[PDB]
């Protein structure tokens, strides 16, 4: 009952006291972020809390967090906090634990250098230019425009693409097999039903992993372990098509210290990096597109940027991506109000000593990346949207443990600056085009769901004028 | 449902088919014991089979035996199979896994010393008399003598004195509080309907562990852990009267590299100190008693070099039983021919290659000790009970790692020099006084358990006549 109960008040930690067997869930009721919030403002620099019998320790001190994400990862906080059931997606990388997941990374770095990403440019780029079809379509039709459908495609279109070499207009082909299946794997709402009966109830996990259930539908997992099959079967074949899609750097580094990956393994990694940039990236596309309608100078001034990088609409490369120095302060300013992943977890796998403070076996550290991109000791006026934040002038008073939209350390987000890229590509062929005003539906100012995804509450829709 | 049975296939080792969800527990009607031995005959040295959907791969060559339970000991081959719902029992030393067990055991070492032990002789010996009142009274009056009744008792009196203090005639006060609760602690039958069914639903063992379901019974847990407190407070008052009980020599450890044992620890150990000795004790004792009342030409030779050492049967000390060398030949075989922990097991917790076999992480890696004491291969006419086997001539044909009547390597019986030290005393105190013939009723040849325990199907009854 109050079985684990016990913890941080032994240890002196302040938090919100829990009641049997719910812990603190019901305090979930304004979501995640609002709750890390409200938890800062009272207990302070630390604090704990129990997800049903599981303690949580938020921490919020930067040399302290460096510890947790950097100093001490591969000895102490290796792994996220299990959730499940999740079958054989154990062994994807952002699931698996300890040595699995060291090689796991080691043997999948190779495929996210710059040079890898360098060569899927010109895919993305593609997609881009279909984004800005159907925004035309959409625009010389006077007609609000849903973002995260427009982003929403976008991001799909590259995912097919740059992880499987399929090439679809996904916005105009919504019953394609391979789109239909794609548009299922969205990020876990750990407030919804199911999982807080799980958290209430992990007990039960085991049970649902006897019976072959599993979090990531069954259909989709299916019909994608077979798709994989057929590609690697037929790049077998006709193998003067050179291509440069993930599927195809990882068939390429089971041709080898570690294990190569095995086929199942492939199929695994293939599944988590839809899974984890397919509504991340329009999310964010979206929650960009926002800051920029509300916000007319600044949207004004990125275009005279992108135009005096690339005059007459000429195409965006990879360079002259990396040169635009404020289109980089509006898409991490966006994230700076929209950190998506909300908290970043480590578990607690040996009793330690960081900084001063004990922490006991088992505990689940939480660095609360919401509460601290909002923080007015690290950030005046936190609440407004003011790119010159993130100017090459103020970015030394940055600390890189506070401002964490990506994480931090080795297993910080090894997608990262495909995902960047991939939303500064889409920026600019759209800004290259477009401008973005509210409509009356705009939801001004916007409002976050209550429920365990970062999200507006309304969608967000805008009218989009062409240049 | 044969989710895991493609392993042993898979690997080319030979086995017994499994059936969906039971695995090979079918197989298990004749007990372990036979079962291993009939699995030796059959697929040679090295096979597997599944409790359920737990693969275990049982192994016979001497060598490879080393690396698992020497050489790779504290690298792969730590911990033994997990078993449950055990509660708080987990921090005992024999249940404990990785680093807790490395810290426990090094806390426990010193309490298992041959100067404690020396110690400890005159309280063992003190029982040992109590155990001679007791015969007479029962040899006085002719009536056959059931040997786990009167080796029960004694083994009691020797665990209740030596690990508390307390100093009790367990046979004529089986209604001592004390008495009914430590007889409860007998070792499990995992072949019985529970164990069974936890095999066949390991799942299940999270759903009693939150309910505080408990292998060892809640009653006697209970009654301990406060009888344990009771003594602790106690002893801090009148400190003059010293004590060399395990409890006290547990005390003394905690005032202090390692962290001193908790509390709650030291219960768990003083515990499980009982499990492991009380029933174990007293079933090899009687297993003795029959192959010398079945050997009349043994039973002579030993009171004859018994004489020899203590005459005028004078009383046992700690130099003079290690002298009797007979003695030892006659503990030795009898423990040959019933092995009472039937098999060794380690959980192999690492993809390994060890002696050129190849061995999945998550495997259980079992030592078939029963049949390795009855293999042809290494023990001449292997049924007949025959203590030259280990006579100082013969000594050295006998390999370690086939002969491992208490395990062997770091995680060996930690009690194994006290076990024998109090079988010996015990021995030596009753053969002083007394000859051991059969009786009608005397089960010749003694058949074993079907059951998942080694111990006759029978008991044992013998005649007791005074010498
Ligand atoms: C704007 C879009 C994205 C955001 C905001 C984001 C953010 C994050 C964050 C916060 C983490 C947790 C890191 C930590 O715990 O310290 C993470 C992990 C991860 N991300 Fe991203 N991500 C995005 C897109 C992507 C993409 C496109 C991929 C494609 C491969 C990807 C692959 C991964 C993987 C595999 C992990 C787990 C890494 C590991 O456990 O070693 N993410 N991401
Ligand atoms: C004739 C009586 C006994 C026999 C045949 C016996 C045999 C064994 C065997 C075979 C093991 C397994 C070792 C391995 O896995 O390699 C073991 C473990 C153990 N025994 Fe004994 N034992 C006896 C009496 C005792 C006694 C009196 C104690 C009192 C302390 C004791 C304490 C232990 C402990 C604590 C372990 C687990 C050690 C660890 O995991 O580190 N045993 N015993
Ligand atoms: C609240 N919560 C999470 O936030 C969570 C989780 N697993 C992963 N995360 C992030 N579980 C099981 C959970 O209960
Ligand atoms: C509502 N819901 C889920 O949300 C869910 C699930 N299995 C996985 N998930 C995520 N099941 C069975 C379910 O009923
Ligand atoms: C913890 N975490 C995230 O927070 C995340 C992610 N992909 C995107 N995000 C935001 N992955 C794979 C992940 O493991
Ligand atoms: C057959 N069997 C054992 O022999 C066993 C066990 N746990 C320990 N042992 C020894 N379990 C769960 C088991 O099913
Ligand atoms: C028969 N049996 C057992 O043998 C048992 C048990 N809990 C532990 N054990 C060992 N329960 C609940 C039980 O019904
Ligand atoms: C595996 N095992 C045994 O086999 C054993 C024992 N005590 C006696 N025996 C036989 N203990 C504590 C143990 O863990």
């Amino acid at each position: 009952g109050t079985h684990s109960h016990g913890l941080f008040k032994k240890l002196g930690i302040p938090g919100p006291t829990p009641l049997p067997f719910l812990g603190n869930i019901l305090s979930y009721h304004k979501g995640f972020c609002m709750f890390d919030m409200e938890c800062h403002k009272k207990y302070g620099k630390v604090w704990g809390f129990y997800d049903g019998q599981q303690p949580v320790l938020a921490i919020t001190d930067p040399d302290m967090i460096k510890t947790v994400l950097v100093k001490e990862c591969y000895s102490v906080f290796t792994n996220r906090r299990p959730f499940g059931p999740v079958g054989f997606m154990k062994s994807a990388i952002s699931i698996a634990e300890d040595e699995e997941w060291k090689r796991l990374r080691s043997l999948l770095s190779p495929t996210f250098t710059s040079g890898k990403l360098k060569e899927m440019v010109p895919i993305i780029a593609q997609y881009g230019d279909v984004l800005v079809r159907n925004l035309r379509r959409e625009a010389e039709t006077g007609k609000p425009v849903t973002l995260k459908d427009v982003f929403g495609a976008y991001s799909m279109d590259v995912i097919t693409s740059t992880s499987f070499g399929v090439n679809i207009d996904s916005l105009n082909n919504p019953q394609d097999p391979f789109v239909e299946n794609t548009k299922k794997l969205l990020r876990f709402d750990f407030l919804d039903p199911f999982f807080l009966s799980i958290t209430v109830f992990p007990f039960l996990i085991p049970i649902l992993e006897v019976l072959n259930i599993c979090v990531f539908p069954r259909e989709v997992t299916n019909f994608l372990r077979k798709s994989v099959k057929r590609m690697k079967e037929s790049r077998l074949e006709d193998t003067q098509k050179h291509r440069v899609d993930f599927l195809q750097l990882m068939i390429d580094s089971q041709n080898s210290s570690h294990k190569a990956l095995s086929d199942l393994e492939l199929v695994a990694q293939s599944i988590i990096f839809i899974f984890a940039g397919y509504e991340t990236t329009s999310s964010v596309l979206s929650f960009i597109m926002y800051e920029l309608a509300t916000h007319p100078d600044v949207q004004q001034k990125l275009q005279e940027e992108i135009d005096a990088v690339l005059p007459n609409k000429a195409p965006p490369t990879y360079d002259t991506v990396l040169q635009m120095e404020y289109l980089d302060m509006v898409v991490n300013e966006t994230l700076r109000l929209f950190p998506i992943a909300m908290r970043l977890e480590r578990v607690c796998k040996k009793d330690v000593e960081i900084n001063g403070m004990f922490i006991p076996k088992g505990v689940v550290v939480m660095i609360p990346s919401y509460a601290l991109h909002r923080d007015p000791k690290y950030w005046t006026e936190p609440e407004k949207f003011l790119p010159e934040r993130f100017s090459k002038k103020n970015k030394d008073n940055i600390d890189p443990y506070i401002y964490t939209p990506f994480g931090s350390g080795p297993r910080n987000c090894i997608g990262m600056r495909f995902a960047l890229m991939n939303m500064k590509l889409a920026l600019i062929r759209v800004l290259q085009n477009f401008s973005f005003k509210p409509c009356k539906e705009t939801q001004i100012p916007l409002k976050l769901s209550l429920g365990g995804l970062l999200q507006p509450e309304k969608p967000v829709v805008l009218k989009v004028e062409s240049r």
